[PDB]
């Protein structure tokens, strides 16, 4: 069941935003995040995610191990063309969203959205207007911010994105699996390469 499994995530996914202060900070958990029957849609990264999650917290494990269990139930999704990431990266990295106005779960008053990247790859610079906040769940990387340090993050780790600022990520030896509260101006927008 598609929907037993998308559930216990979100219950796990709740969970990680009240145990997470800088989550608290950034948004309320909504009241109103309702089922959307939204099916599911296969890409490559279905594999990869599953034989490799990424190393978890003990606080993490329960998140990660849900995020796995609802891989062959959610709607994946890419984003960015052949050109501008390479084969491979499409290949071994895709994203989700678990609730928000187009989530498996809807709502307006918040976007979480989810992302695993293979070992190897590199994010380059990229950008939007809504703030985001991202976690780590498992795994780690390198994360870039324009006109902010570096830093690698593991389990549990936030890092603020503040509007329009580009951002990017390069994972090493690990991958990685990410969880990301999103608010603001332009909520709903998706992220575009930096030019
Ligand atoms: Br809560
Ligand atoms: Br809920
Ligand atoms: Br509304
Ligand atoms: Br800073
Ligand atoms: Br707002
Ligand atoms: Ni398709
Ligand atoms: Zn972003």
């Amino acid at each position: 069941s598609g929907r037993a499994a998308l559930t216990h995530l979100l219950e796990a996914a709740r969970d990680w935003h009240e145990a997470l202060p800088e989550f608290r900070a950034f948004a309320t958990w909504p009241e109103d995040l309702r089922w959307a029957d939204r099916p599911a849609h296969a890409l490559p990264v279905i594999d990869h995610l599953t034989r490799d999650p990424g190393h978890a917290s003990d606080q993490s494990q329960p998140l990660r191990d849900a995020l796995v269990a609802a891989a062959p139930h959610v709607e994946w999704r890419h984003s960015y063309t052949e050109a501008e990431v390479g084969r491979d990266f499409l290949n071994r990295f895709g994203w989700f969203e678990l609730a928000g106005p187009s989530g498996h779960f809807l709502t307006q008053s918040l976007r979480v959205t989810v992302g695993y990247w293979g070992p190897g790859l590199d994010y380059g610079w990229h950008e939007h207007l809504p703030e985001e906040l991202y976690s780590v769940v498992s795994g780690r990387a390198l994360f870039h911010l324009r006109n902010a340090p570096d830093l690698m993050l593991e389990p549990g780790q936030t890092r603020f994105h503040p509007a329009n600022a580009p951002h990017a990520m390069t994972t090493l030896t690990d991958p990685i699996l990410t969880l990301v509260l999103w608010r603001g101006a332009g909520l709903g927008d998706d992220p575009r390469m930096s030019q």
